[PDB]
C-alpha cells in the first residue's frame, strides 16, 4: 500500500518523502549530488536519501542505467537499495525518482593506518570487486572519495558504472588506468585493479602515488615506476596516435617496489606489483587478489560470493526519453526491499 508522503524544502528543491523517514538533512555539501542524511523509522537505520532525471535521451538512460545497477547490488562491500520511491502516483506525473542507501561514516580520504588496517580496507575493497565484476559491470572510476567506511571500519563501494574536471593537478584522474586515461584501447575489469593499486599505496605511504600535475605528467609518473611498454603491449594500442607518442618516450625500465615502498610488508609489495602491471591483460583479477598471502587473515573462499547474471542489453539499445522512462517507472514499481 502507499505510504503517506510528506513536503520538505532541503536543497533549494521540494523534497517529498514516505514518512518513515525522518530528520532530512543536507550531507557531503554538494559533492554526493542532491542528498540528505535521514532516519528511517521502519527499520532503525541511519540512511543516504538521494533525489535525481528525464530532460533528455541522455538523461533518461542515466536514470534508468543508475536504477538498474543499485537495484541489482546485493553484497555487503557494495552499496546497495534500501528503498526507492516517487511521489507520483501514475506514470504520466512520473518526474522525480529518489534513491535510499545506508549512512556511510567517512570516506577513504577522511581515513588517509596500520598493515592490518590497510589488510582489512582492500580486502573489502577487493570482495566488493570480486561481485561487481562477476556481473559484466566495471567500476571505472574507483577512488578513495567513493570508499565509504562505518565506524567498525566496514567499507562499501559508491558511484560503480567532463573533460575540465580531469584537467591538472586533480583526484579525479590519479587513481585512473593509463589505458583509460588516455584512451588507448578498449578497456577491461583491471581498470578498477590499477585504482585499487593507486589506493593501497596510499593508505601504505600516506601520499599520493601518481600526483600528475596533468595527464602527461601522470603518464610520466606511471612509466618511471613501472617501466615504458614493451613490443607486446605497443601492439595491443589501437589507438595509433597514442601508440605512436609512447615510442617517442625514452625508455625506461621498471623500478623496484621494495625500494619505493620503504618498510612495508614484502606481501603489499608483491600484491602491489601484481596490480600495477602497465599491461591490463596481465594485472592480477579481484578474485585471484583476494587469495593472495597478504588477505591470509581475512580471506575466506565461502564467504565471498559473486552476483546474479545481470542483463546489461539496454546499453546498446536505442530509445524514445517516455521509453526509458517508462522502463524506469517499471523498475521503482516493482521494486522489493531486502530482508
Ligand atoms: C560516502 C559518505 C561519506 C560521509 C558520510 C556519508 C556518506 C554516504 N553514505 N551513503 C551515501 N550515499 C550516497 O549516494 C547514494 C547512493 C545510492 C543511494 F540509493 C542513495 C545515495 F544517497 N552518497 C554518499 C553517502
Amino acid at each position: 500500500e502507499r505510504p503517506t508522503f510528506y513536503r520538505q524544502e532541503l536543497n533549494k528543491t521540494i523534497w517529498e518523502v514516505p514518512e518513515r523517514y525522518q530528520n532530512l538533512s543536507p550531507v557531503g555539501s554538494g559533492a554526493y549530488g542532491s542528498v540528505c542524511a535521514a532516519f528511517d523509522t521502519k527499520t532503525g537505520l541511519r540512511v543516504a536519501v538521494k533525489k535525481l532525471p528525464f530532460q533528455s535521451i541522455i538523461h533518461a538512460k542515466r536514470t534508468y542505467r543508475e536504477l538498474r545497477l543499485l537495484k541489482h547490488m546485493k553484497h555487503e562491500n557494495v552499496i546497495g537499495l534500501l528503498d526507492v520511491f516517487t511521489p507520483a502516483r501514475s506514470l504520466e506525473e512520473f518526474n522525480d525518482v529518489y534513491l535510499v542507501t545506508h549512512l556511510m561514516g567517512a570516506d577513504l580520504n577522511n581515513i588517509v593506518l596500520t598493515d592490518d588496517h590497510v589488510q582489512f580496507l582492500i580486502y573489502q575493497i577487493l570482495r566488493g570487486l570480486k561481485y561487481i565484476h562477476s556481473a559484466d559491470i566495471i567500476h571505472r572510476d574507483l577512488k578513495p572519495s567513493n570508499l565509504a567506511v562505518n565506524e567498525d571500519c566496514e567499507l562499501k563501494i559508491l558511484d560503480f558504472g567532463t573533460d575540465d574536471e580531469m584537467t591538472g593537478y586533480v583526484a579525479t584522474r590519479w587513481y585512473r588506468a593509463p589505458e583509460i586515461m588516455l584512451n588507448w584501447m578498449h578497456y577491461n575489469q583491471t581498470v578498477d585493479i590499477w585504482s585499487v593499486g593507486c589506493i593501497m599505496a596510499e593508505l601504505l605511504t600516506g601520499r599520493t602515488l601518481f600526483p600528475g600535475t596533468d595527464h602527461i605528467d601522470q603518464l610520466k609518473l606511471i612509466l618511471r615506476l613501472v617501466g615504458t611498454p614493451g613490443a607486446e603491449l605497443l601492439k595491443k594500442i589501437s589507438s595509433e596516435s597514442a601508440r605512436n607518442y609512447i615510442q617517442s618516450l625514452t625508455q625506461m625500465p621498471k623500478m623496484n617496489f621494495a625500494n619505493v615502498f620503504i618498510g612495508a610488508n614484502p606481501l603489499a609489495v608483491d600484491l602491489l606489483e601484481k596490480m600495477l602491471v602497465l599491461d591490463s591483460d596481465k594485472r592480477i583479477t579481484a578474485a585471484q587478489a583476494l587469495a593472495h598471502a597478504y588477505f591470509a587473515q581475512y580471506h575466506d573462499p565461502d564467504d565471498e560470493p559473486v552476483a546474479d547474471p545481470y542483463d546489461q542489453s539496454f546499453e546498446s539499445r536505442d530509445l524514445l526519453i517516455d521509453e526509458w522512462k517508462s522502463l524506469t517507472y517499471d523498475e521503482v514499481i516493482s521494486f522489493v526491499p531486502p530482508p
